[PDB]
């Protein structure tokens, strides 16, 4: 599946943070499931596991010092719920940060 | 002379868009001299020098397509003037382009 870059959730039944905080449960990996919840994901329930309601893009193997957003920013660029929360500066930030590092390695 | 990273003015007779844009004259440069008095600078009256009023900070060698505020924060990332008209977030936008621009070629 495609990246939804639409201004419509594509899963609308997670819209809501509660509704995402719930899909949890008991949370044993290393990044906190509040800022999961908040950077627009929900838990599939294997593994750390997380999809986005809004671009339904996923993530897993959540490192120690990875952050949601960040995250979020550099495999979904086109979600729209990511643009609403942070705007295109922060987003930007993110992707020549992600870039300059892969390149200072290289 | 180092770079004045002080909230202060190095040279306060510079501090007004007016008192700048005077020390122009016929400009025959690539760059709009109204865009340089704006991002600081004030000319010295040989080539394109230019210099920040705040930080002291000079440039020369304007080349077609190169912005005034842009290269302060290249060269002047400490100037505060720089940091009241632009914010933190497009300077680092700016750091982390240039950075990357020269690692993209190495
Ligand atoms: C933050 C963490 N280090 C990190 N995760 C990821 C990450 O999962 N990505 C990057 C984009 C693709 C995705 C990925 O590889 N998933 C695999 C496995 C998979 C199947 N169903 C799901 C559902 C939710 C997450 C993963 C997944 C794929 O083939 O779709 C990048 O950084
Ligand atoms: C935007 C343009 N491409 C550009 N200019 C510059 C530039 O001048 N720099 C970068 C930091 C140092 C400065 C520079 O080399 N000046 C020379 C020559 C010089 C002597 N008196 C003055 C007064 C005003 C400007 C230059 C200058 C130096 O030895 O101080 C970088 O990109
Ligand atoms: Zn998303
Ligand atoms: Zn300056």
């Amino acid at each position: 599946n495609f990246p939804n870059s639409t201004n419509l959730p594509r899963n609308p039944s997670m819209a809501d943070y509660e509704a995402r905080i719930f899909t949890f449960g008991t949370w044993i990996y290393s990044v906190n499931k509040e800022q999961l919840a908040r950077a627009g994901f929900y838990a599939l329930g294997e593994g750390d596991k997380v999809k986005c309601f809004h671009c339904g893009g996923g993530l897993t193997d959540w490192k120690p010092s990875e952050d949601p957003w960040e995250q979020h920013a550099k495999w979904y660029p086109g979600c729209k719920y990511l643009l609403e929360q942070k705007g295109q500066e922060y987003i930007n930030n993110i992707h020549l940060t992600h870039s300059l590092e892969e390149c200072l390695v290289r």
